[PDB]
């Protein structure tokens, strides 16, 4: 439907393997956007280009205020194209290195966001599994909206593996290899939710090796300005056994939340 040279491409939003996003505005609409360029080349090479149409399936027909939009995509010879809702307020990684740290009325808002922008999601047997800061962008009412449906995926699932990816916001049966569902997802936004207050996430190491260890272990600790309420999410949604973890609907519900949900 679309084609290159329905665009002029602004300045440079970021990077990736694959290649980077641009700014973009619609010729004839005058319509702003983001242009994730990636090379075909690069695609079939790392053997992935299952993954990009399976981004593209889902995150099309995905609607929901708190989801990055997908409105389409295209290809030419060397590259595929696609054309993203623009967030004018960066990462939420970003605002972290910024701030360092979030409080605690900022860290609930994000993950009630965080908490409905997935409920939406597994209500159509969708599981995302990479939420991490990188993939958090922010819409200009300030708000989370997640991007990156690349290892998104259906069902209750086992992934086609492959070690060589950041361990960090990974579920310890994804880990381990096992029986994962939708409960990975709990697990990401207690992580998340933990990196907030806290200022790196709860299992971070130096090594792939050790953080395997930990994340496997469930190895956490709370720095003392960490209050009740979040030690108590926090650790409600890092069991090790998914059958433990909440609801989403308890999460939204859940009292330290709700004390400090501003949104
Ligand atoms: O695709 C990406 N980002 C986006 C998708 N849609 N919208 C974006 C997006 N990212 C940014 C980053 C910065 C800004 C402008 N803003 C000005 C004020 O200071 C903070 C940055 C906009 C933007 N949109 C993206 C972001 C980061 C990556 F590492 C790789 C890809």
């Amino acid at each position: 439907q679309w084609a290159l040279e329905d665009f002029e491409i602004g300045r440079p939003l970021g990077k990736g393997k694959f290649g980077n996003v641009y700014l973009a505005r619609e010729k004839q609409s005058k319509f702003i956007l983001a242009l994730k360029v990636l090379f075909k080349a690069q695609l079939e090479k790392a053997g992935v280009e299952h993954q990009l149409r399976r981004e593209v399936e889902i995150q099309s027909h995905l609607r929901h205020p708190n989801i990055l939009r997908l409105y389409g995509y295209f290809h030419d010879a060397t590259r595929v194209y696609l054309i993203l809702e623009y967030a004018p307020l960066g990462t939420v990684y970003r605002e972290l290195q910024k701030l360092s740290k979030f409080d605690e009325q900022r860290t609930a808002t994000y993950i009630t966001e965080l908490a409905n922008a997935l409920s939406y999601c597994h209500s159509k047997r969708v599981i995302h599994r990479d939420i991490k800061p990188e993939n958090l962008l922010l819409g200009s009412a300030g708000e989370l909206k997640i991007a990156d449906f690349g290892w998104s995926v259906h069902a209750p699932s086992s992934r086609r593996t492959t070690l060589c990816g950041t361990l960090d916001y990974l579920p310890p049966e994804m880990i381990e290899g096992r029986m994962h569902d939708e409960k990975v997802d709990l697990w990401s936004l207690g992580v998340l939710c933990y990196e907030f207050l806290v200022g790196k996430p709860p299992f971070e190491a130096n090594t792939y090796q050790e953080t395997y260890k930990r994340i496997s272990r469930v190895e956490f600790t709370f720095p003392d300005f960490v209050t009740e309420g979040a030690r108590d999410l926090i650790s409600r949604l890092l069991k090790h056994n998914p059958s433990q973890r909440p609801m989403l609907r308890e999460v939204l519900e859940h009292p330290w939340i709700t004390a400090n949900s501003s949104k």
